[PDB]
């Protein structure tokens, strides 16, 4: 029908007026709310805001997947079990230049449009680096046209959100979608049956897996833009439904609540964490694979899609590809294999043999027992490969195999995510060369050219143009706006060094952040705060290896040498320290309680006065980092060498005027490579270091003899100087420091707290440390996310990024 | 502040403009449905179209809450366990004047308006006509400019669609709700609290009801327009939710997850805890609602700023809880609170047996409801006080007008409880109600006489005239104009045109018209040929032994063996369509839909009928279908045993829309044939006082089967296997209960049915005097109106008045 050329985009948005703006904000707090002036919270004007943009966002939207159909681009699918999203409204407007339109319409109307910004929901889809990594590659690909989808569950509940009372965590549930969310689009249209349980019949077709317990998959849409670009992309999230039936007994009620939690709660092995794993890459490889057949020939498929997996937890895409191309195209084994081996890539995270994922075997018999034959086969196809390139090494098949042999037969996820890959990478340098090393050193050797590295990296629009537009508005001046998207050319700046303006700038920028960020802690837990003070932040996940605790007893040392003189003048200091524990850690748990009892103690000490503060920052996540990164003069990246794979908090510091103490471990390495080890905090032990104290055995009692500073702290810890209601409250934190310390926390302290007099030192120097900060931002730009996904593009996808603004809207 | 001042509908999209339809129907496709021209479905464009009449809707509605927010009228709270709302796509155009302009709006976008319609799922919301009722009420109080609010429960898979396999029922899920309701919104916000189970702490200062298990009621609003005087209105429905919790014990907390929420899954239909837990949750959650409204104080002005209406015994527990609320939670004592519950409360009662009242156990209510118990026991012993000093010794009636019902288990009499609590008790029909004075209730009536009422049931003209029959609307506005509309009363100036030509060949037009559309839709789905020219033949309710259906049955076969037995004879020809739904698990029921589709395989295939006869079982009967075999009938089948039926409303629509009936005395029936005058009407069988005669001497079916020859060969087929010929006595106990237990006398009013039967095919062979009575009948049926019904309610009743004044906007 000619007639139906009507039916268009064309005439929707018009522009981006401050009259347009205001007019779609009434329409939507009335037509789409159904509230008036009278009623509405500031909520219901947040919605009315986050609608008035999200109309802006689709109509770009339509245009970008029109585009794609019309062009079939090589199609790339990233699948991750976590997505730390943060928030949108702000990300929204920067990335599509909404920013000061918005602003002006929402005064016109009469409301502050930060207030406005402050009461949407953290995104609680996502938990730590990994899931924000995601978060940063959706924005990449977006910002370099790539036709990219980002694939997860959609979970209800997020991971808790974290009060402390009295010093310990607490964790409530994070209700984000109580009241909606205005950015997602529900699509009941394309809801997907998925499998579980039932059996193996082998007849004469093929396999049939028949009897088995359905769980529905309904797909949520959300839009991500690139910057200024005008393409948007999509995040697709499954949400579970169990199947609405009519039978003497409703027993089957458990079915409905087992179906239903697996969209309810991440993670944390439970039965139902497998569930998950299956749920989210059965519903999204029906999904790719139709998308692919409305362009059958499955030949081009490998040239058509590109299948990332985020680590080993969408690992059974593999035996699922396999599964519906053998049992259902009627395609022959072999061909099939080679189509999933050229989809799929793997991206490795861990560097300990420990947090590897495996499987029980008979787990995997129950649930899916035709995923447990193709592993199976798989296995034994890739053993003979083995078998003919190593002749004779029988210690080889056993140590290769998918099947791992012990007390309890268990399928090595990991091994399985190798072999049906074309590329295996690492996620920093060193990273990836252990992989090669000693992880998976049969692997390499086996096949040298599947093994890559692709460093991490950040996007600097959330982390520079978003939470720092006074930072990245005095570089704008210098170099112009190019920079956002190409962060290579921060190098600019290395010229402006001795330029004494610049100086001052970057130093009035820093201390302002610290204003405002010294506010907002006032505005909410009523603690004071020297404004003036160097800016100490860890803001990780607690975990023994992540070394708060050698930042602890740092914080006490410093402590002890102002009670010891009161008058020798110190460089004053807030250290701040933020992060979650996990429910269960018992550790984790303790390392809070001390960190509060030691603020406790020194914060209301009179002698001290404003020169030494200790705060715990509560519920960190992405718009808290948001907050306190900006504000940061000294980054604490401590971990033991050889723990980290690669970090991400790291190059947000950098990227913010922050320098940065840490070890040798995970990118710190690549980043002293770009800003140059003297315009870096770098102490302690090497990778290497480690590996001979090991071999001659570590004695933590041997540092403890030779250092009275160590000694003394340990006795006001044992003796209850920080908790004097309940003395022995922090025995088993001094028994593992002293007995069973794998992490070596009295190793690296001496060198530490030297490196910690270094700091101080230079920071009463304001030219001086200055100079190095710009030194340290200049080198910033090899931590693009940008940088990071033109890599993914060009060396294992096979498409080229392409910068060219799309067409678009109202054209 | 003034800066604020900017924040106001005025201007938004203000128009009936097929330029601005054109441009709103665009935003929705592409920025609601994040769908485009590519992509888009028939469901697609009827969501964009749902929205932009939406966005007009809306409009007014934020304007008439804002109106009723100064002018603090005396608000009327409708409560009902059924909402049959249908389809509200039309309703809402025609209601707002937008349909023109939709209709050209939607044409020059290459897309037809009667398609989209045709997409909507039927409200999953109500299940037969007292849920149809609270429907037409609605359009009505908001037609008649009241203050009104509709309160339910918002199941979400309804109750069952009916799909026919081997002519047995069988019934599936509805999910009306698979693609959303573009019709209502959630509240989140005004989510309240409703108490189960726990126990009574009698403190001091008062009674506490703690140990509680908790549900939580989601509000869903949906607005109801009136007729083009822009007064919108709200209908609430209450959604169960359970609370998240996040460990020891143990995890039966799963089973308060489901128990929870299939409060709010189904509707019904044992005599379950589940059914009264649904009572009390929609009661609690609504009684919250209404108080807080009444607080954005003393409880003085409460009778007069607040009407509540019972609507059956299904709601009855809300004259306890609102004695609970006044006095354990508002501190009132139990006079004030009392004198303010008797009157803040009205009843409608809609049964005509004693046995048809709810009841429920006091072991059950001990259990779920103490608090309650303990206000019924102490409602019942003041109020029989009164029954003690105004009859004095007479220690015979106590007993018989106790809340507490003494039976094989003791048993709470939930309609007495309605009586006491309730200024007025309503019938629904006047000889209804009179039976009502007479016997059910005749202790209470003596006792409060000024109680008792008639308030006849009426039907909206809206959707059971103009947005079904546009052809009968036009040629009568033709005549008259459009004022009838909104005043069915004004049809009585059609008697004028009873011998008027054009009229008159113009009436037969319609639905001759409505006939082909109809025999369209038929010929699809049931692929059989459907003779537009025969007599249409409709029976459409419920079905159940009283209702009938088997009377109709044996007339049905007797034509059969009469073509059979003489075909050259001249025989008015007939298409037969009985539709309506078996309540599962009565196995009665589902034998008789057995039997229609049977006798219907037999006669639509037998090469000697020809297409002189025709037996269509009408599938998944409801409002959609409803309003499409109504407008093409001719005959309306409304032939329940004399004295089951209070009233009986699709009667009404039958009538409105150029039916003949043939129908015994009862309901609706005879305020019907005493409007339009006895003999323009098919009066056949027992009367009330004919049955009770029956009754006196005894019922034996066998004098009949004994005296009729036709009555006989029937029987001897059925049970032969005649209609069943691979399984002989499948029909045996329909056979056995028409026998030896027929509780409804079928064959008593057989020869007088199939002889009235003879008089309908005898009239239609005259077309003009056919036609010349169907007018008599349409101009004679402005009492039916239930713009009538709700006015006698507003005035004897509530204590409001009626406006047809215009609102604004903007």
């Amino acid at each position: 029908q000619e007639k139906r050329k009507q039916i268009s985009v064309r005439g929707l948005a018009g522009v981006e007026n401050v009259t347009e703006l205001k007019k779609n904000f009434n329409r939507h707090l009335h037509f789409t709310l159904v509230k008036d002036r009278n009623v509405a919270t500031p909520r219901d004007y947040y919605f009315a805001l986050a609608h008035t943009v999200r109309d802006h966002l689709v109509g770009r939207w339509i245009r970008t997947q029109q585009h794609y159909y019309e062009k079939d681009p090589k199609r790339i699918y990233y699948l991750s079990l976590e997505f730390y999203m943060g928030r949108t409204l702000q990300n929204t407007m920067v990335n599509l230049a909404l920013e000061n339109a918005c602003d002006e319409a929402t005064y016109q109307l009469g409301l502050d449009m930060e207030e406005l910004e402050e009461i949407e929901e953290d995104a609680g889809l996502g938990n730590g680096g990994l899931g924000r990594l995601a978060a940063c590659f959706l924005d990449s690909m977006a910002t370099l046209g790539l036709a990219a989808y980002g694939y997860g569950i959609r979970y209800e509940f997020g991971i808790f959100n974290q009060k402390i009372c009295g010093g310990w965590q607490m964790e409530e549930a994070d209700d984000w979608l109580r009241y909606g969310n205005p950015w997602e689009k529900a699509r009941p249209e394309f809801t997907l049956p998925v499998h579980f349980y039932g059996r193996v019949e082998h007849t004469s077709q093929g396999a049939k897996w028949v009897d088995t317990q359905v769980v529905l998959a309904m797909p949520y849409d959300t839009p991500v833009p690139g910057y200024r670009n005008n393409v948007v992309n999509t995040m697709r999230l499954w949400s579970a439904k169990a199947p609405n039936d009519f039978g003497g007994y409703i027993q089957a009620v458990l079915d409905r609540n087992l179906a239903e939690n697996i969209s309810r709660v991440l993670y944390p092995g439970k039965e139902l964490r497998l569930k998950q794993e299956y749920f989210v890459v059965a519903a999204t490889l029906q999904d790719i694979i139709r998308r692919f057949k409305s362009s059958t020939n499955f030949d081009a498929f490998p040239d058509k899609v590109a299948i990332q997996l985020n680590d080993t937890h969408p690992s059974l895409a593999i035996p699922e590809l396999m599964r519906v191309l053998v049992d259902l195209e009627r395609l022959d084994w072999d061909k099939a294999w080679e189509v999933t081996v050229k989809t799929c890539a793997y991206t490795n995270h861990t560097v300990l043999p420990e947090a590897l994922e495996r499987w029980p075997v008979h787990l995997l018999e129950t649930l899916l027992p035709r995923h447990l034959q193709i592993i199976y086969e798989i296995n034994q196809r890739f053993l003979n490969r083995v078998a003919a390139a190593f002749p004779g090494d029988v210690d080889r098949l056993r140590r290769m195999s998918l099947v791992e042999e012990g007390a309890v037969k268990r399928i090595n996820m990991a091994h399985l995510c190798i072999a049906g890959s074309h590329a295996v990478n690492g996620v920093a340098r060193i990273h990836s060369e252990i992989l090669k090393k000693t992880i998976f050193k049969d692997f390499y050797e086996l096949e040298p050219h599947k093994f890559q590295n692709k460093t991490n990296g950040i996007t600097p629009r959330r982390w520079l143009v978003l939470c720092n537009p006074g930072l990245a508005e005095i570089i704008a001046e210098r170099i112009g706006e190019e920079y956002i998207s190409d962060l290579d050319q921060l190098r600019k700046l290395l010229s402006y060094v001795d330029d004494e303006a610049f100086i001052r700038d970057v130093a009035k920028v820093k201390q302002e952040n610290k204003l405002k960020f010294a506010a907002y802690l006032e505005r909410e837990y009523k603690v004071h705060i020297n404004p003036n003070s160097l800016f100490d932040v860890q803001v990780k996940r607690i975990h023994e290896y992540k070394r708060q605790l050698l930042n602890c007893l740092h914080v006490i040392t410093l402590y002890n040498r102002i009670k010891k003189e009161p008058n020798k003048f110190v460089v004053p200091r807030t250290v701040m320290i933020g992060g979650k524990a996990a429910p269960g850690y018992h550790m984790a748990k303790m390392i809070i309680k001390l960190i509060t009892a030691i603020g406790d103690v020194v914060n209301h000490d009179p002698v001290v006065g404003d020169r030494l503060r200790v705060i715990f920052l509560e519920n960190y996540r992405v718009s808290l980092a948001e907050k306190v990164i900006p504000a940061a003069d000294l980054s604490e990246q401590i971990s033991t060498a050889g723990t980290e794979a690669s970090g991400t908090g790291n190059m947000k510091f950098m990227l913010n005027g922050a320098l940065t103490i840490g070890t040798m471990d995970g990118a710190n390495v690549e980043m002293a490579e770009e800003a140059g080890e003297e315009n870096f905090f770098i102490f302690g032990m090497r990778v290497e270091d480690v590996d001979r104290l090991d071999q001659r055995g570590y004695n933590a009692q041997e540092y403890y003899d030779r250092i009275p500073e160590l000694r003394q702290i340990i006795e006001q810890l044992s003796s209850g100087f920080f908790s004097p209601k309940q003395p022995d409250l922090f025995k088993d934190i001094v028994n593992m420091l002293m007995h069973h310390d794998r992490f070596k926390v009295f190793a690296d302290y001496e060198e530490y707290v030297k490196c910690q007099e270094r700091v101080s030192a230079l920071y009463k120097n304001p030219r001086e440390w200055t100079r190095m900060v710009i030194r340290n931002i200049a080198t910033s730009g090899k931590f693009s996310s940008d940088r990071t996904i033109a890599q993914y593009a060009r060396e294992i996808w096979g498409v080229e990024p392409s910068r060219q603004r799309l067409p678009a809207p109202d054209e």
